[PDB]
């Protein structure tokens, strides 16, 4: 079956949608090749529609069925409850799309009377009707990237397909406890979303070091959502039903699967019928966990079919990384091709590679890799990094048009040890914050969809708590990272590191002069800019701090 059928109606915008990057002395103090930074818009939805639309062939074997049996057996250990309407309302993100039925996410979050009644009428309809496909809206996502010369200019917009707000609240009622308990139970250590940066590094390094001769690879499925078949989605439902569920929950989950998850009509923002979906909806509560479980089942089976030795896997939705025992170069390459053939039979063909890698630094999991530097005690320190292109592009955007996102603050927090977050992101944003006298102003950032309130002045303790004191002292970065970063700065026209080394000395001085928390920021975050050779002692603030909840379920 085709992933999608189309009528010819366009994916339409509600938003005005700017594609280019505003040019501005602040924008341009960070990145000068503004032409390279863009936002995706509905204009390119049609290019994406073509890419995501294809026939899916699926052949299940004994290995697939063996793994599925294991998963269903593990799922039986879960006892999950229904959420009350009030609990589900509380789970609604603030800027969630308004309902067709006269209320918004603000109303839902306030537990407004209007909103609740509609929600409970939808719930009752799910209990009554297990057949009528539920309408869904298709929108083009507006997201900011830096052009990838070799993935070729600009990416087309990602498409989001989502049912009405009322329905989305019902998804939470029926499935929040299941999705919240199940990944752990079924997947354990392989579920990538459970790990803080430091923990991810720990996992991967220990996995790498546990092998006699390690080999690793990432496997990137072409348009994963589109590869998910009706049988795949029905299999997810079967796994959910293995849990110990409330009888209402069972009925609702079955109706959600048949009326929503398995497929259904797509309508644009003007209300026109755009087509019909027979694959994963990208904008449902089950999308991330669904993709993670499906990717996991298929890959675990494909490992068996490929005869890959001693596998460790890390799965983040459609993103997969495997670390294994090398059996030599040609043998590894054979095994990998066999893995790919099996995944493909399961209806998950790749877009790119996969290629066996023999340095840990070259393996990419969840947009990131492990790299190495040295702390002060000349000790080798492994830390999590990523290609800085999109973070820098988004930082440029967020400096010019104050944003619904705040990705730069999330990125500083997550990638604090990295050369690019230290020299570029921190220098740039602390400079802007001090010019606007906003060091003491609390800012909202999101981690896995939860909002947190953080002041800039709290960054030092936050970084120490997450990454250790060594994050303020890393030097002698690896040739591979140094080169990756240098190529990115050249590509985007970001001033070279020398230039920031200067600007940072100015920022640092202004910070130190202010004493208190500000001086701590100057001394800890910017000691790379001076080389005082000063002894950084542990911050007494990192102590009272608990951030474990930031990267769990």
């Amino acid at each position: 079956s085709m992933s999608y059928s189309w009528t010819g109606a366009l994916v339409t915008p509600c938003a005005a949608e700017e594609s280019k990057l505003p040019i501005s002395p602040l924008s341009n103090s960070l990145l000068r090749h503004h032409n390279m930074v863009y936002a995706t818009t509905t204009r390119s939805a049609v290019t994406r529609q073509k890419k995501v639309t294809f026939d899916r062939l699926q052949v299940v074997d004994s290995h697939y069925n063996e793994v599925l049996k294991e998963i269903k057996a593990r799922a039986s250990r879960v006892k999950a409850r229904l959420l009350t309407t009030e609990e589900a309302c509380d789970l609604t993100p603030p800027h969630s799309a308004r309902s067709k039925f006269g209320y918004g996410a603000k109303d839902v979050r306030s537990h407004s009377r209007k909103a609740i009644n509609h929600i409970s009428s939808v719930w009752k309809d799910l209990l009554d009707d297990n057949n009528t496909p539920i309408p869904t809206t298709i929108m083009a996502k507006n997201e900011v990237f830096a052009v990838n010369p070799a993935k070729g200019g600009r990416k087309p917009a990602r498409l989001i397909v989502y049912p009405d707000l009322g329905v989305r609240v019902c998804e939470k009622r029926a499935l929040h406890d299941v999705i919240k308990k199940l990944p752990e139970a079924v997947m354990g250590a392989a579920y990538g979303f459970q790990y803080s940066p430091a923990q991810r590094v720990e996992f991967l390094l220990t996995a790498w070091k546990s092998k006699k001769t390690p080999m690793g690879f990432s496997y990137d499925t072409r348009c994963f959502d589109s590869t998910v078949t009706e049988k795949d989605i029905r299999v997810e439902e079967e796994v959910y039903q293995c849990c110990d569920l409330e009888p209402e929950a069972r009925k609702v989950i079955t109706a959600l699967t048949d009326r929503l998850y398995v497929g259904g009509p797509m309508h644009n923002s003007k209300g026109d019928l755009c087509g019909y979906r027979r694959c994963r909806a990208s904008g449902v509560y089950t999308t991330s966990f669904g993709n993670t479980l499906t990717c996991y089942l298929k890959a675990t089976a494909a490992i068996r079919a490929a005869g890959l030795r001693d596998c460790t896997m890390l799965v983040c939705g459609d993103d997969l990384v495997v670390i294994a025992e090398s059996d030599g170069v040609e043998e590894d390459n054979r095994a990998l091709r066999a893995f790919t053939e099996a995944m493909t039979r399961y209806s998950a063909p790749p877009g790119d590679a996969p290629q066996p890698a023999y340095d840990l630094e070259l393996i990419t999991s969840c947009s990131s890799n492990v790299s190495v530097a040295h702390d002060v005690t000349g000790k080798k320190v492994y830390y999590l990094t990523r290609d800085p292109e999109t973070p820098l592009a988004r930082a440029a955007w967020e400096t010019v048009r104050h944003t619904p996102v705040n990705s730069w603050l999330g990125n500083i927090i997550v990638y604090a040890p990295t050369i690019w977050v230290r020299m570029i992101l921190m220098t740039h944003f602390f400079s802007i914050l001090q010019s606007q006298e906003a060091l003491e102003k609390a800012l909202d950032f999101d981690m896995y969809g939860v909002t947190y309130s953080i002041t800039p002045l709290d960054l030092p303790a936050i970084i120490q708590r997450l990454h250790g004191l060594s994050a303020f002292t890393l030097h002698g970065y690896s040739p591979h990272e140094l080169n990756r970063v240098a190529g990115a700065l050249r590509k985007l026209g970001v001033p070279p590191l020398r230039a920031w080394r200067h600007r940072a000395r100015a920022v640092r001085a202004k910070l130190i002069a202010q004493g208190g928390r500000a001086k701590i920021c100057g001394i800890y975050l910017f000691n790379w800019a001076v080389k005082t050779k000063l002894k950084l002692t542990p911050l007494p603030a990192a102590a009272k701090l608990d951030l474990s909840g930031w990267f769990t379920v």
